[PDB]
């Protein structure tokens, strides 16, 4: 039981192939008691989350919604019972309009689209942290989902910029979480065949974008000194759990790369 | 004449202690023919720029204004004469509301303020590039002003996040500028006593923020193996010119640190 | 039992305050079966290791000795019984002569001293890996001890250069270990009061070096968003175990920072 | 005249396609007065250097030779005349035995070979700096040749480790050079078809190594947002001159990438 009797909030589930779905599964397998947040299609998320090895309360959270955020702590302690706190929080949320990643030239994304992408993808990590730290235990852990934005890449465009912003927000959240005895870190994952990701390689964001994404994926397994399996999200789920646990107690403001080692190799 | 007969657009002048003012001075000293852009207080900027060693046309540019951006190329070629192009472009523009840097806790900046800061500070680098590349010569150079956001720092808060976003935008602008034979790079400067910067250390953004900024400055000269003089912007002006020149012809998507070497030293 | 029934070789124990001593303790607490290697003072190491919560075979290993290395795999399988393999290997060995760190100006270390330091500190990670991979199980883990050498620092001098070399050797060991299903990673620790470290702050390597080391230590806890306790090596021991476990299965060629988050913060 | 009346020592010329040959040519084209150092085949180097646009004294320097180093300052001031100092120093020297790069598995390089490689490739930067700083002017510049070792790469093996060591040595040389008003920096170049480099792609270090090097080269021009021409060393020569000049006066302990921007792009 890596996570025995820890209370952990997990966001961002939308299908059975969401990274957050696998994080939640492995975390329960490891003894965690979960609270889940969902966006928009709540009856759908309910139905999907019913397949986790245990039951967990579902709460609505639109990360762009001030009221959702203001009432969040209240609604969580209500779901976990008064006088209980969280030990962990998982941010697994990402969004960039059409316009900002894919077929569209980089120069043609209007700022409103880019601003929305950054709001949901980078800023919400801070506002989740702000809403949840008052109800977190010493020794607690905040983990967010990242990918390595340190070099530019085709197709991902403004989404990459959003991750650069996220990494930076993470170092600041760490300063705040520290006052609570709480850690803040990101997991940088390699590419994973979620529903949306597979749609994009199928050409949902245009044919040039699809081809480039596919090249990025093939290259990944080659560079990774231990290989990369894009259809298996469990290696990244385990990494997040490692961070939710007591076994990385001196790591914060930081990034753990669950990417097969690909980023450490040129080719 | 490092910049002999180069045509260079320089933005962001607001006083005689603006980094852009010194960039513009040194660039003219080096034979450049300049076009200048100003924001908001145009009669003021006119008056300040009159003190440059040579005269240069002033054009209004509010980086958040679509019409300003759409007409920019037209207005520049008009100022430099039909059939002439630019060889260089300097982005020296930065903004973050009150709310996002200083006394305000990091968690208390509303996204609208952060979004405005990012719009002006990071996104505008791309939209300047988009508006100006059609009128840039092969061998040309785009340079933007940066500071090292790779570690978190007190007081700068959301402005730091904005620079992380900027560095990332720069790597993408480089992909686009490359198609024109144009380079894109950032200069990461150490702290400089501009008017605004001195106001902030005087306590304009609160007393805690002021004290922290001052500590950051004193530390800078100590770490810098060659020292740092915060009241002298000419070392950074020279660095930008180095980048506008033909002497860094294989550098792009990159960051040159005009910071005294401070970032290469722990203490 | 994080490490239940894993067989792990641990090197570098010399006193009850060695990082390797604490790694070994926590690993046994977590169900690991250990084999230990010692250098030079073998009766001493025997006596110290007798205090671990369980017994473990001790083997002599002078990392500079070809015969020691050539016979190592033979001697390990002999200690763990034919047909058994290792699941983990810990490199916790460091050395730099007098000459290369401390009072001595950086320019005054002769290459023979620097070469010895690099041999023991960086190269031996590769030669340990070479000697032990033939007897390692798929899913296995090699972990070495590091400190962040990415910026220069007073006093550590050539030892810092040695760590830069080590980080680089680690990325290459990862390519080799990968063929065996084995991971290779480094843990970058903050400063720890080992016997040798305390001697140096007591002025063993001169008074200027001592003063600088002490300043480095005080700064550490201040920058660390979760604090740093230099007299407690257990947070780093736990981190190494995290890496020896199955919970970071997609991390290799990489560095995990068990440093309180200090490296992610400027001040 | 970028380098008008500067006195610059340039090392590492061996043929008309050496990077140092092109550095020396461009530097003279730019008004520099040069002193040259050569290793081993002195009559050969004499003959090659006769083709530079101006004449320059040749001095023997075996970077591994203590007597050569001890007498170096004496012999330089003798060549440039008493009461004159150097303004610049170029380290353009690299070596790794057979054994440490190429066909040989990474694990099969004996430490003596690796130690020699590191001695010549990394350590000599410090010992050149030590020998020459006493005869350098305030405002002076030390520049060494580098390639980006931050990720592992096939074939280069121990040579990559040597560059990691070099980058680290550079940050320490910067601390020492600073006391003299002198800068220390590295230029990280993309691959260049020197005589030795072409021999290696011809299969001098075995067929697997040759094939991998060739793949590395083709990838380079693709990633570089401005392209890369491996048979043209002048873009890197210009970059070194930029660093020898007064136009990067606040950069030290640092690395300038003359690599086409390749390192800033994933693909
Ligand atoms: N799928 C992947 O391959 C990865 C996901 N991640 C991150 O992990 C997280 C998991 O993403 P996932 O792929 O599972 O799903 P998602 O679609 O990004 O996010 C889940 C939900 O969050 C949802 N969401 C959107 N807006 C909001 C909102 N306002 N509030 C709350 N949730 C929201 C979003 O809305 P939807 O598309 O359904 O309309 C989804 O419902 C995201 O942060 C990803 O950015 C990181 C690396 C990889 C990756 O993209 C990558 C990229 C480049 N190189 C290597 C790896
Ligand atoms: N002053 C400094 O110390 C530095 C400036 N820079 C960058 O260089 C540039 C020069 O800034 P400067 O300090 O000279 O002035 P500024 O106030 O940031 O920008 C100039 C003008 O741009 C203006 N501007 C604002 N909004 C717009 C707009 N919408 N369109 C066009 N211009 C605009 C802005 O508006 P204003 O305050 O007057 O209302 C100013 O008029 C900015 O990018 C800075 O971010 C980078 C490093 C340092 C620095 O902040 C630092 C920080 C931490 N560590 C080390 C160094
Ligand atoms: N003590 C510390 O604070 C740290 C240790 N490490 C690493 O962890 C490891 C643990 O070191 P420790 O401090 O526990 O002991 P050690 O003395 O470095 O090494 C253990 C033994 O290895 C021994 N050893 C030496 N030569 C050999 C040899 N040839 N073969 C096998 N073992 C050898 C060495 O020999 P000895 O001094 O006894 O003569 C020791 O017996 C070493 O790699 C350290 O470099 C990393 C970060 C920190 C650190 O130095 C630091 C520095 C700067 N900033 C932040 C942190
Ligand atoms: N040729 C290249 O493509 C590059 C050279 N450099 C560096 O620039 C410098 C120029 O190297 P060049 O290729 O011109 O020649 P070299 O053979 O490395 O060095 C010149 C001489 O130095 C010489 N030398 C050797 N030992 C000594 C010695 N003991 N004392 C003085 N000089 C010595 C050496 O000896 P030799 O082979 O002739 O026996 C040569 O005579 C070296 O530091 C290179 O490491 C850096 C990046 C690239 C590069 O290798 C690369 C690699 C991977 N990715 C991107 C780029």
């Amino acid at each position: 039981g890596l996570l025995d009797g820890k209370r952990i909030l997990v966001s961002g589930i939308i299908t059975d192939s969401s990274i957050a779905f696998h994080i939640a599964r492995v975390a329960q397998e490891q003894g965690a008691q979960l609270v889940l947040t969902g966006f928009d299609r709540l009856r759908l998320i309910q139905r999907i989350t019913d397949r986790l090895p245990a039951k967990a309360p579902l709460l609505e959270l639109d990360v762009q919604n001030e009221e959702h955020l203001a009432s969040l702590a209240g609604r969580v302690t209500e779901a976990i019972g008064a006088g209980n706190k969280l030990d962990g929080v998982v941010h697994s949320i990402g969004f960039m309009p059409q316009t900002g990643m894919g077929i569209n030239p980089f120069f043609d994304a209007p700022y409103a689209d880019v601003s929305k992408g950054i709001h949901i993808s980078a800023y919400s990590y801070a506002s989740m942290a702000k809403a949840l730290l008052p109800i977190m235990n010493p020794g607690g852990s905040i983990v967010g989902m990242d990918f390595d934005p340190s070099r530019a890449m085709p197709a991902y465009n403004w989404m990459t910029v959003a991750k650069s912003a996220l990494e930076s927000v993470n170092r600041f959240v760490a300063r705040e979480a520290g006052k609570y005895g709480v850690r803040s870190n990101l997991v940088a994952a390699g590419p994973i065949r979620t529903l949306a990701m597979s749609a994009i390689v199928g050409g949902a964001l245009g044919e040039e974008a699809g081809a480039q994404i596919q090249l990025l994926e093939e290259g990944w397994d080659q560079r990774a000194p231990i290989g990369w399996n894009m259809k298996d999200a469990t290696p990244v789920a385990k990494t997040v759990c490692a961070l939710l646990s007591d076994w990385l107690p001196a790591t914060t403001g930081d990034i753990i790369y669950a990417d097969g080692g690909a980023h450490t190799q040129l080719l």
